[PDB]
């Protein structure tokens, strides 16, 4: 679970790649999104949010009109399982479906 | 306002090329998109009820799983339109970020 | 898994109970349901989503404006299961809070 | 276009009650909203959606499970205007429903 130094290491650099930070703070990885529009931004937290009950690992969001930012940690481990390394990558494959 | 066909004639084509095209008993263009996924039908199905709604342009739909059958036309028309015509265009866009 | 004699007989009566009628031809229930704008009708279709999606169980609905019509059956079993069952009602619970 | 003291006095009370809140700032109302479950948010977030989309005055919004916080300002007025004003009566139109 709540990410080893071990494991955490070799999981965040594609997400690392991509724009993932790790939070100072809290074991939290964010990232913000900047769709071209609201449509897009929404029918992308739509398929991430159809995704979050699917697993029931749901996120910390916030959308304006085309930004939302995306804050993963687990609730159970207090921190960054590989639970939201899933989540995430998909969050990502989703975000290239989107202009 | 209803096509014509010098209309119907120009319009048409580029939509038809792609899979679109007039019911035999009514004046309505069917089209039946199918996807990879239910959470991919749905994003789709989330994008264009943003638009339909904006545009005040619904469509009468159908889904299953994966797979989602749109038929178009204008109701005070009874028949095609500008509307139903710009409908299948956006609908036509965001269906190819599905794949 | 499909569904049996007292079984239907004491599960079904309850849904029959709230206009969810029996399909002919298949094994099925079905249930349309009227809304009064789209508004509502597709803010359902989504909280059904979200649900099918989280059992892995999804309708077959149609949708125009403010109409929606359900008919529900597993196909694995290609027929009545609980699936349907536990599902409809979720998707009953619902249209309460917009109807 | 910009909301005059008058108009604040008669429009913003019965928000007021209800619960939005002015914050000290920028010109905006506010409001922490908490329901049972992130299908019951989503499914609210979404009639939300559909409208700002069919109005074009998008809120600025939070969700964490179930909790969504909204805050709505104007861009042009740098504050409150009429659109606001009735965009939180809608989004109160579409809470109570689902509690």
């Amino acid at each position: 679970h709540r990410l080893s130094a071990e494991e955490r290491d070799q999981l965040l650099p594609n997400l690392r790649a991509v724009g993932w930070n790790e939070l100072e703070g809290r074991d939290a990885i964010f990232k913000q999104f900047h769709f071209k529009d609201f449509n897009r931004a929404f029918g992308f937290m739509t398929r991430v949010a159809l995704q979050a009950e699917k697993l029931d690992h749901h996120p910390e969001w916030f959308n304006v009109y085309n930004k939302v930012h995306i804050t993963l940690s687990t609730h159970e481990c207090a921190g960054l399982s590989e639970r939201d390394i899933n989540l995430a990558s998909f969050i990502e494959q989703v975000a290239v479906s989107m202009t």
